[PDB]
């Protein structure tokens, strides 16, 4: 049974808490520098074990060369939410493995949303947009402007689980509204050590003012160890899975793109790369089917340390897929060349 479970007191004061951290930030990002924000505190609740923030009438506006302001973007509320609510009032600075512990005793997830709600871009950077791409073809360019002026839904969420000696974190990323949806998903794999040997570093949380906090001290014991960090954070998965709905705009490059790839697959000198084109093409047909053009795309790292990427190298990962197509040996292809090329 779910309810009630935060206080009032705890409420007010984590709102206290977030409306002056973001208060700091924006005045750290915007003083001297010409990048201005309208921000509304939040007004906060609970919503059982998470508590949920809204703040609205949000925007963020750069500066013009001609000293007047250009709106970069906007949103009609931010709603923020996190069940990441240490309850207790102890006010003795407890260790950061216990801080966590105590947070899976009670739940099994910890859990984040910030959450953009109606959020539009400004007149300018769609200008910018515009002028970027201009095909000459007014349906696009009249395609391109509705959706870059049309309002969206963006979303980042963050989970945290305790699996075995394991942690297992996923963030994902959205964009989203009538006529597309963009939807990235990261997969982390993160050690126990990684928790115990942060707190070998004497870091605690404050359950006062609610961050961790370390010793002063420890700096002037301070080489560089956030390398060791790499050691036990393991990626898995990294995947993006979104769809358009184009009005039949595109339906001409597609034809001509699709040209290419036939003949840049006999200028093909080697069979690798022949079979590189025919996978492009295979996704391609794929993907833009219909005027509901969709990508689903799915990497695999095999679960190593992201510390031995430099020596495990592109076998690193282990398996990619494009709308269930598999294009892991394609990459693997390209990728070396691209790192080879790109490098130099």
């Amino acid at each position: 049974m779910c309810g009630n479970s935060i206080d009032e007191k705890t409420v007010k004061k984590y709102e206290n808490q977030l409306n002056q951290t973001v208060k700091q930030e924006i005045a750290s990002l915007s003083q001297d520098s010409g990048i201005k924000i309208e921000f509304s505190d939040f007004k906060c609740n609970a919503d059982g074990d998470f508590i949920a923030c809204l703040s609205p009438n949000f925007k963020t506006l750069a500066k013009d060369n001609n000293d007047e302001y250009q709106e970069l973007f906007q949103a009609k509320n931010i709603k923020i939410r996190s069940n990441e609510i240490y309850k207790g009032e102890t006010n003795t600075s407890i260790s950061i493995k216990e801080y966590y512990n105590d947070l899976f005793k009670n739940q099994k997830s910890i859990q984040s949303n910030l959450v953009f709600e109606d959020f539009k871009l400004g007149e300018k950077v769609v200008s910018d947009i515009n002028a970027s791409l201009f095909q000459q073809d007014p349906k696009i360019s009249s395609f391109i402007n509705k959706l870059s002026s049309d309002s969206y839904t963006l979303s980042f969420d963050n989970s945290i689980n305790k699996q075995e000696n394991n942690y297992l974190d996923n963030l994902d990323i959205k964009f989203y509204n009538a006529k597309l949806n963009f939807n990235t998903n990261l997969n982390i794999n993160l050690k126990e050590d990684l928790l115990n040997y942060l707190d070998s570093k004497g870091i605690k949380f404050n359950t006062q003012t609610l961050a961790m906090d370390e010793q002063a001290i420890n700096e002037l014991l301070n080489s560089d160890f956030s390398n060791t960090i790499q050691k036990y954070i393991i990626l898995n998965n990294f995947k993006i899975d979104s769809t358009l709905k184009t009005e039949g705009v595109f339906s001409s490059y597609i034809a001509t793109a699709k040209e290419n790839l036939q003949t840049l697959k006999a200028q093909s000198q080697n069979e690798e790369q022949a079979l590189i084109f025919d996978k492009a093409l295979a996704i391609l047909n794929n993907i833009t089917q219909n005027d509901d053009y969709k990508l689903n795309l799915d990497l695999k790292f095999k679960n190593i340390p992201v510390s031995d990427y430099s020596t495990q190298g592109i076998d690193s990962i282990e398996k990619l897929s494009i709308n269930n197509q598999d294009a892991t040996e394609a990459l693997k292809i390209i990728l070396p060349f691209i790192m080879f090329s790109m490098l130099m």
